[PDB]
RNA sequence: AGAAAUCCGUCUUUCAUUGACGGAACAGAGCAAGCAGGGUGACAUUAUU
DNA sequence: GCCGCTTTCTT
DNA sequence: AATAATGTCACCCTGCTTGCTCTGTTGAAAGCGGC
DNA sequence: ACCCA
């Protein structure tokens, strides 16, 4: 089978005033018709029966809840605009049972008990269906009969069975001549009876073709006429007759197809209310037009069906969450846990939900055992817990809660305490959970065959300026009600460059004239002579480069074979153009010669890729069941040049320290002039010279962008206590920092550090507004107040946020492009990546959550997933569980293999942070990764002959003054490695070195460490290799 | 069928009328968190009397 | 063959 | 025994901000009559 | 576990 993809383009229409009136009026007409279809289909779907759902559900492998599918169509949370029969939440179960003739399911209970937003109210759509029957003047059962026909013909979507596009318009209201269904039904059943009791099953299709022709009394040239009356798209049976007599025959496939045809054409389309419905629609919309009625129907039907499907799934998920909540409801331990706030440790006035992460989670057990281990005197067992449970990611537990839980350890078990906390937060999430309202929405309308084909375009090409217009030929509705086609232009130099410009190449032939699809435009020259308005030069440049290419006979012509292009337009005049293109044949399973890759996402370092190949002989991998060979690894990079100099937009950290003295200087000059104020417990003002903080920032010689982020924090600190008068000089300093020289509005890469810098600058302006307007708990301040006080600076707030948004969008796009070019350059057909990565949650520290919000791991994954099929590259999502620590080609080849990560530190640079990490890893005698870090330190001590230090390391605590200082350990390693510049390998979490069994990273070199031969590899490249060699899917397998 | 238009964006103490470059989009609903001030409440380190 | 309409299609 | 510096953790508030997921859409393929 | 001082 032939796999394809979709690219799209997007711009704004530029009609003249007359055609603009026509277009806006037509769109308003379509929108009014869409609203009418929305209300009417709301009622119609309120009319469905359990039989209709059963018939639409019957052939589905997963069993379906017919009652829930009825409920999500009979009762809908809605906006005021489609609210016709308001029903109180209290009577939902009663009225549902009345309609269903049976007691409500528990999932339906959960659907009805769910919260809905402020502006949505429950609507009884079955009552609306009854009133619609009255409005049409037809009996309820007659409209139900027509509804059965519509759902049977797939004109409407019911449950898991989707609609067939907009065929409802042609089927119910069409003016033309229909199929002869009885002929088809009879022929189909007699061939199925001719083909289900064969005494020999042929391996080719020819005897079957002969049987079908004999059954239909037809030849191969007449079969379409005989079977379908020459009407409609070719059926499965026609295509079967058409194929070469030598193709392999699939009996089960053909029988399945014939069964579908028999099922779908066993009954007539014998309408009862066809003409009433058609008069109703024509009266409440416009006169019959298949396309316009289709557009109205599409908008309304899509809205309703997505909401009802979502509510079905949501109700089932809600029932499961409720069952879980009811299981953990041990109810006396729950109340002891929550009696904390009434106990004598909570000295506060405002309570909060006690969560599992407030209790140290799993590790609570350890605390428990210590209490029964060393009772009566607890407290230091509490702090050993807390101190061993510090992370830069996880929220740390609350002391007073642990203290209080000592008081009830004898009766409430750790099992049940954690169960109670989990119950707490689950219940909280469950009361908050909201059902989904049905709303028409703001989607635009699609004109079919809307774009003038590029070869038929009307070009007013000047020798020094190409015609850059693309014209739509749209049907528009005039005030008298007649339709007429009109020409409307628009500009899109991307669409012009990739598709629309006329190509004149003898041999160049490509899908899209863009670098990632293999085409590079020729460069401009000194004889190019661009002279346009400034706000047009970039677009102009593109035009020029196309002109030159046509001038050289070098511009390729699109090989896409476009016969029609649609255009989607909204009320704002925006136009969207989709282009479907074939990407090639659907790949089979891995064979020898297929190349695959994996990629690793990081936030302070580059993303990494690892490229592998399936081979005939060599390294066997059990999980893959084949021989593999490592090709190469690399950093994911997106480089642009400035007058010869290269910059990686994804990772550039800015100028080195000695390079930005002047900038630094001005900051210094400002900060000498100011102090930082602060309020003492006893309220009193305490000041500090603000320049000490600046010196602390400078001492470690940061690069420009970290320096700007830290200086932004310092400016925010300076702003805090000031008067209105002080805030004005500080304001000139703020503007100068933001806009001149190296401020964020002029300099900054796409790196994570730059995004954090911009957010810190926004923090400065926020603090300025809060200080100026005297914000407090008793005086919340607002945006209107902020704009009233200082519109310029408020506008910067918005501008900085827009800068961040554009940076992140560009960065996701560039990361995906870089990986895709790596794959295309190395003929990689398979990409594999973590669909697992964290976003944010309560149990995580706020700073980690904020960084993850700027990290966009999910966005990068989704972008790779969007781009890869455009080159017939298959992406698989996988779990990231332990992918930073597995030993490539050893792990699960055949058993688990894991090692810690390492850092290369000069012996010189080994401080107390190193000793802290050594001590901490040496007590890391725990499950998970810590095992491997404990091992690590062991090897370290063995490799550097530092066993005698071990005990000093185990007692190293960040408080102790008896701690072994760092210079002992530096002196020992200097003794042994010869000098103070010598690299020492220290086992550290997040280290960039991995000691690998095999050469699994480009540039890795072999060493012997603790008498084991190992490859010193980029740890991120190793993680990418692990991801590449993963085979089991995200959830489990 | 009407000569205009950056389609949307990125980088650089370099801002470019020949600098180097990147991108399927859209709608609604829902979920998750962040920030600035202001408050509460634990702990730790410094020192001291 | 184009344009604009119809219909059926289980790929 | 405290008081106070300075610093790290958590938990609230009002009003603003963004990332991500769900369920979809942007039709396919043939013949007709009038040009 | 991913993410990192
Ligand atoms: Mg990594």
């Amino acid at each position: 089978s032939m796999s394809s993809a979709i690219k799209s383009y997007k711009s704004v229409l530029r009609p003249n005033e007359r055609k603009n009136q026509l277009l806006k009026s037509t769109i308003q007409c379509l929108e009014d018709g869409s609203a009418f279809f929305f209300k009417m289909l709301q009622g119609l779907f309120g009319g469905i029966t359990p039989e209709i759902v059963r018939f639409s559900t019957e052939q589905e492998k997963q069993q379906q809840d017919i009652a829930l599918w009825c409920a999500v169509n009979w009762f809908r949370p809605v906006s005021q605009d489609s609210l016709t029969h308001t029903i109180a939440s209290d009577n939902l179960v009663e009225k549902f049972e009345e309609y269903y003739g049976g007691t409500a399911s528990d999932a339906i209970k959960q659907y009805f008990s769910a919260s809905i937003g402020e502006s949505y109210y429950w609507n009884d759509c079955r009552q609306q269906y009854y009133d619609l029957c009255r409005e049409l003047g037809v009996e309820v059962s007659d409209l139900t009969h027509d509804l059965e026909i519509l759902c049977r013909e797939k004109c409407l979507a019911v449950a898991t069975e989707s609609n067939q596009n907009n065929s409802i318009i042609s089927v119910l209201f069409g003016t033309g001549e229909k199929e002869d269904r009885s002929v088809k039904l009879r022929i189909t059943k007699k061939i199925l009876e001719a083909i289900s009791n064969l005494k020999e099953i042929p391996k080719n299709v020819a005897p079957i073709q002969e049987i079908i022709l004999n059954v239909a009394k037809a030849t191969k040239e007449t079969f379409r006429q005989v079977y379908a009356g020459n009407l409609g798209a070719p059926s499965t049976l026609e295509k079967f007759i058409a194929k070469d007599g030598q193709k392999e025959f699939d009996l089960k496939k053909l029988q399945t197809d014939l069964k579908k045809v028999i099922r779908g054409k066993s009954k007539e389309r014998d309408w009862c209310c066809q003409e009433e419905l058609r008069s109703y629609v024509e009266q409440n919309t416009i006169q019959y037009d298949l396309w316009a009625w289709g557009e109205m129907f599409n908008k309304a039907h899509t809205a309703l069906k997505i909401k009802s499907t979502r509510n079905y799934n949501f109700a089932k998920q809600r029932l499961e969450q409720f069952k879980e909540i009811q299981s953990l409801n041990n109810l006396l331990v729950v109340k002891k846990l929550n009696d904390f706030f009434d106990s004598e440790f909570f000295s506060g006035e405002e309570t909060y939900t006690i969560c599992v992460h407030h209790l140290g989670g799993k590790d609570l057990s350890k605390l428990y055992k210590a209490w029964e281990d060393d009772p009566a005197d607890p407290e230091n067992a509490i702090v050993v817990l807390c101190d061993d449970l510090k992370n830069n990611f996880k929220k740390e537990p609350i002391r007073n809660i642990l203290r209080y839980i000592f008081t009830i350890r004898q009766e409430c078990s750790a099992q049940d305490i954690l169960a109670a906390a989990k119950y707490n937060q689950q219940l909280d999430r469950y009361k908050s959970q909201k059902a989904n309202p049905s709303v028409l929405g703001n989607q635009g309308f699609t004109w079919t065959n809307a774009v003038i084909l590029p070869e038929k375009a009307q070009r007013n090409d000047r020798p020094n300026s190409l015609d850059l217009r693309i014209w739509l030929y749209l049907k528009l509705r005039h005030p008298d009600g007649r339709w007429k086609k009109h020409h409307i232009p628009f500009y899109d130099t991307r669409f012009f460059q990739e598709i629309y410009a006329a190509g004149n190449s003898p041999v160049d032939t490509c899908q899209f004239r863009t670098p990632r699809f293999g085409y590079h435009l020729p460069k401009l020259t000194d004889q190019t002579a661009i002279r346009v308005n400034k706000k047009h030069v970039k677009a102009a440049k593109t035009e020029a480069r196309i002109r030159l290419a046509i001038q050289q006979g070098t511009l390729p012509v699109s090989n896409l074979k476009i016969t029609e292009i649609s255009a989607t337009i909204n009320s704002k005049g925006q136009v969207r153009i989709p282009v479907k293109f074939d990407v090639g044949r659907q790949k089979g399973t891995l064979q020898i010669g297929d190349r695959f890759c994996g990629y690793d996402q990081n936030q302070t370092a580059s993303h990494a890729y690892s490229l592998w190949e399936v081979v005939k002989e060599g390294q066997y991998h059990k999980e893959l069941g084949c021989f593999v060979r490592f090709i190469s690894s690399g950093d994911i990079v997106s480089i642009t040049e400035n007058r010869g100099n290269q910059f990686d937009q994804l990772s550039y950290e800015g100028l080195a320290y000695p390079q930005y003295a002047d900038w630094r200087k001005k900051a210094s000059k400002f900060v000498s002039l100011w102090q930082i104020t602060k309020k003492n417990k006893k309220k009193e003002i305490v000041t500090v010279e603000a320049k000490e903080k600046f010196d602390a920032i400078c001492k470690y010689q940061p690069r420009l962008y970290k320096f700007n982020k830290e200086y932004a924090y310092l400016l925010r600190d300076i702003v805090r206590g000031k008067s209105l008068v002080e805030l004005q000089q500080i304001r000139q300093e703020i503007f100068r920092f933001i806009e001149q020289d190296c401020g964020v509005t002029r300099l900054g890469s796409l790196s994570l550090s730059t995004l954090e810098t911009v957010k810190a600058v926004k923090g400065i302006i926020y603090s300025y507004f809060s200080t100026a307007l005297n914000a407090s708990k008793n005086n919340p301040i607002s945006d209107e107040q902020r704009k009233e006080f200082d519109p310029e600076l408020f506008a910067l707030l918005e501008k900085l946020e827009l800068i961040r948004t554009r940076k992140k969008k560009q960065k996701v796009e560039r990361i995906a492009n870089s990986l895709i070019q790596t794959c295309l350059e190395n003929n990689i057909k398979f990409i594999r990546g973590a669909g697992d990565l964290s976003t944010t949650n309560n149990a995580t520290k706020k700073k980690a959550n904020s960084r993850s919000m700027d990290w966009l791991a999910r966005g990068v994954f989704n972008k790779i997933r969007q781009l890869a099929p455009m080159h017939n590259i298959t992406l698989f999502g996988c779990g990231s569980l332990y992918t930073s620590h597995q030993d490539p080609l050893v792990h699960r080849n055949p058993d688990k293999a894991m090692k810690c990560r390492w850092a290369a530190i000069p012996v010189k640079d080994i401080g107390d942070w190193v000793l802290r990490k050594l001590s901490q890893n040496l007590r890391a005698k725990n499950i998970g990764t810590g095992e491997y870090y404990h091992q690590g330190v062991k090897e370290f001590l063995s490799h550097y002959e530092l066993q005698d230090l071990e005990e000093e390391l185990l007692k190293w605590r960040s408080d102790r003054k008896s701690n072994i200082p760092c210079w002992v350990l530096q002196n020992r390693l200097a003794e042994k490695l010869g000098n103070k510049e010598a690299v020492v390998y220290i086992p550290v979490r997040g280290g960039r070195i991995y000691f690998a069994t095999h050469k699994v990273a480009t540039g890795a070199v072999s060493i012997v460490f603790d008498q084991k031969q190992v490859w010193v590899c980029n740890a991120d490249h190793v993680a990418a290799a692990n991801i590449a060699l993963t085979v089991k899917g995200i959830g489990e397998q």
